[PDB]
């Protein structure tokens, strides 16, 4: 209670000498080697070896942990790569180091060491140091549980299982970058600021640009700025980046990651197998197995996702279920309501259909699955389905119960896209604050003539939970939005 | 004039016909070849090899130039990776096609179409067509100098230089991902909306969260939050993503793209050393050359950059000023008043000088230059210089008499950063607009400990516009903000 007050003064203080000293902070020591490195190379090697090798290196990073045994120390340093020991000992550094200055370090403080490899009587690595400093002097002891979120850096620094989710984030992303490109995509940009927000449905952010007195939208998606670049030429885009959600902190993030790419010449078909390839390479190269396990279960990225139809997908989890009544509006519309669904004004046979499969559905879809038939009501940006027109060529994808990704073939004809916005503006005077704006620039692009395409959206922050066994959103994202 | 409107017309009516024969736009052929690809291993051999050798190939594109003449014709093909020719005869497409479909064509059409490689009389790689189908009919004709960046589709379809910028662009993207990770820097994501905006001095966007009941901001910088990271124990990491500075759109664009990265136990030397290579390798690996001509200018990014302290700079490009007058504020004043500079209250010594070499030398820094010694007052989040207080371990630096790059020893002395956040406060409260807002949790991070640390911001637009003989930010960004 009252000892922590007591670090803090001590550590306060300990500054204070520095400061009167020299230089509290200096900006000098330099290291050749990080502890990951070090054990790469070393670990498999004796004592014997080591002693005749005879190899000096230079490490820093932070003190976590301190034997002081008299003349000797042993030392846990622990850098990006991880731990690594130290051996300190008063004869083997410079006069007075030992005991003016180690002594009164204090865990947490961030310090350098040179010295030479050996190996510790238990077989650890260890460094025999010959020159040690004090780099910055630690002001504060080393570290609900929101704490991990509003100070991830004392997750970090605590929890070797969080750091190893976040270095397993990075593998992935660049991962699927070196997928992609294998498969001639081209990464581009395009803009986090729109004037007429689209893509996809959602309550969005709105920004004032003081400048040219304009309203502007933070992105919901970039699809139709991608699409655009198909027509330009550029048929096999993608890009990965944050898109903006007006929702609720739900543990739901305002703003996550999100792939989109496209490929014209291809259909939703082609996005299934591109699909079940990325998920079967990451897996194999990231995690070194296709079998990957997530809570109780073990998802096989080996073997193909499961396909059902999105009225399969309702009658296999709501089996008692009359599907006759979900081709019949007010069937339907009761159907949707018993099961607790509020039903809009603006909503039509489609969209309640869509809901029903969320309520019933969507919880249930463990292990990877491709549902298909999206109504076209939902699916403003969509392809028609050649045999009914009142379906598109459109999945979604879910892996532990949970929306993982979003795909179809692209609607490449302009009339028709027009005559969909023209749908979606209307929904909008109808009561649907989430319905899509009319953009006439994009149908102007696709009278310019988009080539046949299918394009797919893969949710990242999610695809990272199921590859690090995380459970809430928020394990994945270094610095979730956290409530005032 | 009255000649495009029948274009138009004509078109809609061919499309009328195509939905009375079927299904107007179909997501069903498939390709095999891009040009380029086809030009890479083709276009050494010659009719004889291609004869004997009967490569069947199939590719798509867009249709842009036919030379029809009776029973053949000569067509342009336009994909992703360029153009290849086609030969579309009567006898060689199946019954009725060259006449009744072909023909009907118009450039601008998506087509696909397949056959077999040979060279022309000219010597041109070229597909004999035993396959060619309409894929998706252009509803417009092939396309001040605004167009290019309200309708970017139209720019990539026309202009080759175009493509090949923003083709050069992503290449750029990729290699500096590969000189980063090459160097053990781990890329991470931080948030774009914050609770605190920081890392920068910028009028900011603001923007509602409506659930949430917050008021919060798109980032002008991800600093703050990369220091964090490094407190964390990722030592090594780097960001490439947007900032939003509500500043106007100025050919400035409000959101552009900046690489960050933060390296512990380094200084600013080392980051004068890594941007020095950066530019050499991606030079190099993505120009061929480490001598760019950029403009009327050959920048030489195999020769060191030149570095001169701001002072230096200030006495090189303004000779007759009296160095002295920098030293006091009254003299420093009036300077910068003489040169048109409206110097504001909440303003110190160190800002108006700073504001003195920018109005009198940025402009001229044509060749790569570092410029260092920034004031403390302007680099709230710097280290100290160790024998002058008033200046910090920062530099900038400059091609093009544009500024490209920001970087310093980072400010690791926690009790420091809280008394310049307070300073940042007052200047606000003293009608800085654009001054820092105090940020205690960082300073919390800061007391835990922060490595000495360098940290550096390239402005990647800028770096791009470099690359690609630029000379507006808006030629190397997709998707310029324009004015309504
Ligand atoms: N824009 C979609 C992803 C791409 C769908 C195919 N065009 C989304 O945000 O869900
Ligand atoms: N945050 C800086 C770049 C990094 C400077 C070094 N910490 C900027 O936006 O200019």
């Amino acid at each position: 209670a009252i000892d922590f007050n007591d670090e803090l003064r001590n550590r306060r203080e300990k500054l204070a000498a520095l400061r009167q000293q020299g230089v509290a902070f200096p900006n000098d020591f330099r290291r050749d080697h990080t502890s990951d490195q070090l054990h790469e190379e070393f670990d498999a090697k004796d004592n014997q070896e080591l002693e005749s090798l005879n190899i000096e290196v230079s490490v820093a990073g932070r003190m976590m942990t301190r034997r002081i045994m008299g003349k000797a120390s042993f030392v846990t340093l622990q850098d990006v790569g991880g731990r690594i020991q130290l051996y300190v000992a008063r004869d083997s550094l410079p006069e007075g180091v030992y005991n003016d200055q180690f002594k009164k370090w204090d865990l947490g403080d961030i310090i350098g060491a040179r010295g030479t490899l050996f190996k510790t009587q238990t077989g650890e690595l260890s460094i025999h140091c010959t020159e040690l400093r004090l780099l910055t002097k630690a002001l504060r002891p080393l570290p609900d549980q929101e704490v991990r979120y509003r100070q991830r850096y004392l997750d970090l620094i605590a929890n070797d299982k969080s750091r190893q989710t976040f270095v397993v984030r990075s593998k992935i992303l660049a991962a699927i970058r070196q997928f992609m490109v294998a498969r001639g995509f081209m990464e581009v940009e395009t803009p986090m600021m729109q004037v007429i927000p689209g893509g996809a449905s959602a309550r969005p952010f709105i920004t004032h640009h003081n400048a040219l007195d304009l309203d502007m939208y933070l992105r919901i998606a970039p699809e139709l700025y991608l699409k655009r670049l198909v027509v330009g030429g550029f048929e096999r885009v993608f890009e990965i980046n944050r898109n903006f959600r007006n929702e609720g902190i739900s543990v739901h993030n305002p703003e996550f990651t999100m792939m989109e790419l496209y490929m014209a010449y291809a259909d939703y078909h082609d996005l299934i197998e591109l699909t079940e390839s990325l998920f079967r390479t990451l897996a194999q190269e990231v995690l070194g197995t296709t079998k990957v396990t997530y809570g109780e279960h073990v998802f096989d990225f080996g073997k193909p996702f499961e396909k059902l139809t999105m009225r399969e997908a309702i009658k296999k989890y709501r089996p008692e279920t009359d599907m006759a009544d979900l081709d019949n509006f007010d069937a339907a519309k009761a159907l949707a309501e018993s099961i607790g669904i509020t039903v809009e004004k603006s909503w039509g046979l489609g969209r309640i259909v869509t809901e029903i499969f969320d309520e019933v559905a969507e919880a249930h879809l463990i292990q990877p699955t491709f549902i298909t038939e999206y109504p076209a009501e939902v699916s403003p940006l969509a392809r028609r389905n050649d045999v009914n027109p009142e379906i598109t060529d459109r999945f979604e994808f879910f892996i532990g119960g949970r929306e993982i990704g979003n795909g179809f073939s692209e609607l490449n004809d302009a009339e028709d896209q027009a005559e969909r916005f023209q749908e979606q503006v209307n929904a909008k005077a109808a009561g649907d604050d989430e319905a899509m704006f009319y953009d006439e620039d994009y149908v102007t692009a696709l009278e310019y003539g988009l080539p046949p395409t299918a394009g797919l959206g893969i949710g990242i922050d999610r695809m990272i939970m199921l590859f690090t066994n995380s459970h809430t959103i928020r394990d994945v994202i270094l610095f979730p939005a956290m409530r005032p």
